[PDB]
């Protein structure tokens, strides 16, 4: 782990719809990582989220907890389909979150996630889990 390691990771979150989706993250030092992130909207409408967020993480590197903050941008896309309508619609978000990765070993970690979600013109928030692997 540390700075120049590459995680890969897979999620899901719902809404408090679901998002399932995956990252792929770089880290920029031993505590900030940049990740971007693609998601799929299921059970509550068909869609898509990508996301660029930067994320700070708490403790160290190596076996343990790492509770972290984010904060970045995304990109929804969202088509709905209804009974005597349907449209498409593309908007900008900005996030923020928080969560607890736990590094089970030196490489493997599972992750508890809560994130909001912001509208930009004129929030919608998230409760997740994801598992990944750190090389």
């Amino acid at each position: 782990q540390g700075q120049n390691s590459v995680e890969i990771e897979a999620f899901g979150k719902r809404y408090f719809a679901d998002l399932y989706g995956g990252s792929i993250g770089y880290f920029l030092t031993d505590d900030v990582e940049l990740a971007l992130s693609y998601g799929e909207y299921h059970d509550v409408v068909h869609g898509n989220l990508t996301s660029l967020d930067a994320i700070y993480h708490f403790g160290t590197p190596g076996v343990g907890l790492r509770p972290y903050v984010s904060a970045g941008l995304a990109h929804q896309n969202i088509t709905n389909i209804n009974s005597d309508s349907q449209g498409r619609q593309q908007m900008t978000m900005a996030n923020i979150g928080a969560g607890l990765k736990y590094y089970f070993t030196e490489n493997f970690f599972a992750k508890a996630s809560l994130d909001g979600q912001y509208g930009l013109e004129k929030g919608e928030w998230m409760a997740g889990l994801g598992v990944g692997f750190n090389f």
